[PDB]
C-alpha cells in the first residue's frame, strides 16, 4: 500500500489523493503534526530535498508532487496511449496547476492584497481557463478530455472545478460542457466513493489549520 | 524544424533551447518584440492559455514549459528507459526547477528584500540542492544521473550549474562530482556548440531587458 506523508490537510498532497482514489488504489497516510515529525523524516534521509509531499510506493520514496503524479498516472494507465496524448494531457494539467496555485496561495496574501487577488482569479477563470477547457471538450464532443478515455487530466480538472465552486459557484455558470464533465466524473464509482463523507478527501484550510501548518514547516 | 515563440531573452524558454540543442535538433525562433506581436498570437488562437512559451512541433502548438520539455525528452530518447527511471528523472528535475525559480525571480525582489533572498538562495544551494545531486552521483559512481546514459536531468542540471556560477562561483566548490559532470556534459559536441559564442543560448537579463519584457506582457 502506498503511504502518503504530509500534514493533515489539502496543501500540495490533495491532487495525489484524488488520483490514487480515482485509480481505485488503497493508500495509507502518516500525518506530520509537529516540526519534530518533519524533523524525523528529514533526518532519516527520506526527503531528497527535505520537503514533503513524499510518497512511499513500489520501494521508492518519491518526493516532488509532479514526479509522484506522473508515476501514478503511468502505472495505472491514466497518462494516455502515446507521446502526443501525453503532450495534450501535460499541457492541460499545467494550465490547471497555474489556476490552482493562485487559489492555494490566496491565504498568504495580505488583507490589502486579497481583494485584488480574488477578482483576478475570478477574471482569469472566466476569460482564460474555463474557456480553454470548454473548447477542447467542444472540439471533439467526447466524454473525456484526451484519447476518448479516462485520464489524469479529467480527474485534475474536476478536482479544480470543486475548488473553484468553493470560491464562487457562479464562475462555471456559462460553461455547460464543464458542468457535464463534473457530473460524469463525480459519478464514476471510485470518485463517488472519494467524494463521500469520511473519505481521505481533505477540507479547505481554515485559520487554525493554516497557522498550525506554518509552525511545522516554519 | 521546431519553432519557438518567446521574447528575445532567457525567461522560461531557455531550458527548452538547452534541451533541443543538446539533442542536436535545429530549431527556429520568432521573437516577440511588442505587445502587438503577443496580441497577434492570442488572436490567432495559437496560445491555449494566451501565454508563451509556445513551440510549434510535429503539427502541434504546445504551450506550458513542462509540457514542451516532456514531449521533447521522450521524442529524442532523453527520458529514461522506463516508468521508474522517469520517476527519478522527474524528481531530480523538479528540484532543479525549484532552485531555478528562485534565481529567475530574483530581479523582482524589492531592493530592501533582495539581500535576504540572495542569502536564502546561497544557503539552500549549499545545504539543500547541491548536496542532494552530489549524493546521487556518489550513489552509483556513473557519468550520468540516471540509467548511466544521457538524459534531460543531466542537461537541466548543468544549465542550472551555469546559472549558479553567475550568482556566486564559490557555491559549487565543495561538490567535486557536480564539477566533473559540468565539464563532462559541457564537452559533448552538441552542448559545446551551444555554449560557444553566436549560438541561440541567451544572456542574463540586464535592467533594460527586464524593462522591455515587462512592457510586452504587462
Ligand atoms: N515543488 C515541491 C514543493 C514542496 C514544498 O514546498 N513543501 C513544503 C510544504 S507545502 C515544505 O515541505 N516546506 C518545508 C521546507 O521548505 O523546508 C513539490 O511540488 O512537491
Ligand atoms: N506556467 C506557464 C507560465 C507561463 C507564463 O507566465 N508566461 C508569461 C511570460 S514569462 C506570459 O506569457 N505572461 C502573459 C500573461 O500572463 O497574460 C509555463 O511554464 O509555460
Amino acid at each position: 500500500k502506498p503511504k502518503l506523508h504530509y500534514f493533515n490537510g489539502r496543501g500540495r498532497m490533495e491532487p495525489i489523493r484524488w488520483l490514487l482514489a480515482a485509480a481505485g488504489v488503497e493508500f495509507e497516510e502518516k500525518f506530520i503534526g509537529s516540526a519534530e515529525d518533519l524533523g524525523k523524516l528529514r533526518n532519516d534521509g527520506s526527503l531528497m530535498f527535505q520537503q514533503v509531499p513524499m510518497v512511499e510506493i513500489d520501494g521508492m520514496k518519491l518526493v516532488q508532487t509532479r514526479a509522484i503524479l506522473n508515476y501514478i498516472a503511468s502505472k495505472y494507465n491514466l497518462y494516455g496511449k502515446d507521446i502526443k496524448e501525453r503532450a495534450l494531457i501535460d499541457m492541460y494539467t499545467e494550465g490547471m496547476a497555474d489556476l490552482n496555485e493562485m487559489i492555494l496561495l490566496l491565504p498568504l496574501c495580505r488583507p490589502e492584497e486579497k481583494d485584488a487577488k480574488i477578482a483576478l482569479i475570478k477574471e482569469k477563470t472566466k476569460s482564460r481557463y474555463f474557456p480553454a477547457f470548454e473548447k477542447v471538450l467542444q472540439s471533439h464532443g467526447q466524454d473525456y478530455l484526451v484519447g476518448n478515455k479516462l485520464s489524469r487530466a479529467d480527474i485534475s480538472l474536476v478536482e479544480l472545478l470543486y475548488y473553484v465552486e468553493e470560491l464562487d459557484s457562479s464562475l462555471i455558470s456559462n460553461f455547460p460542457l464543464l458542468k457535464a464533465l463534473k457530473t460524469r466524473i463525480s459519478n464514476l464509482p471510485t470518485v463517488k466513493k472519494f467524494l463521500q463523507p469520511g473519505s481521505p478527501r481533505k477540507p479547505p484550510a481554515d485559520a487554525k489549520a493554516l497557522e498550525e501548518a506554518r509552525k511545522i514547516f516554519r
